[PDB]
């Protein structure tokens, strides 16, 4: 199915608890595989202006890494629960993909999760100012603007909403659209 083949794709990516001992200042964030209208798709949130870290930005659900937590999975589950109200019943965290190395002291470490279909996102506004999902596929023809640097614009075909997607996070999507998406019959 298109689940189980999803999950099978992304496992071998996993590169687990290998990176996550060394002593970094240490993030995580989930990357939330949303199942609709039978295809996959990426929930983002936008950062409410008000945060310290990335505010106003578009984002994956996720945060630092506190004393309560098990592993670096935890803080992702922990972090997206605060800001969309995802429980822990309702999402599988399937892989750990690579790290993401910047400030030369933090380490930023993703989970790809799959989400329940009956999770609906509760924004919660004292972290994040928007929720909206972006078909996978959509980062295989991506609507590029160079600001230099690539930056995605995504319109949402519900609205009209534009968003501009970038950075981390715009790349973390499009190596979870190739390693989802490639080499696929149709
Ligand atoms: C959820 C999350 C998780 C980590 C960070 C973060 C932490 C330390 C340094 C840089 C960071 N990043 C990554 C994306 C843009 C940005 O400012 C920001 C947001």
């Amino acid at each position: 199915s298109m689940l189980d083949d999803a999950k099978a794709r992304l496992r071998k990516y996993d590169i687990g608890g290998k990176y996550s001992h060394l002593p970094y200042n240490k993030y995580s964030v989930l990357l939330p595989l949303v199942a609709k209208e039978g295809k996959l798709h990426l929930l983002f949130t936008v950062r409410s202006e008000k945060l310290r870290r990335a505010p106003g930005e578009v984002c994956f659900p996720g945060g630092k890494r506190d004393p309560t937590d098990m592993d670096d999975a935890a803080t992702a589950l922990r972090e997206a629960q605060e800001e969309v109200g995802l429980r822990p019943h309702q999402v599988e965290v399937v892989c750990c993909l690579v790290p993401c190395l910047i400030d030369t002291d933090t380490l930023i470490t993703p989970f790809v999760g799959l989400i329940d279909h009956n999770f609906q996102a509760q924004p919660n506004p004292a972290e994040v100012k928007d929720v909206f999902l972006v078909p996978l596929a959509y980062f295989l023809h991506p609507q590029v603007h160079d600001q230099i640097n690539h930056i995605f614009e995504y319109t949402n075909p519900e609205d009209g909403v534009t968003y501009q997607i970038k950075g981390m996070t715009a790349n973390l999507a499009v190596l979870v659209a190739f390693i989802i998406l490639e080499k696929k019959p149709t």
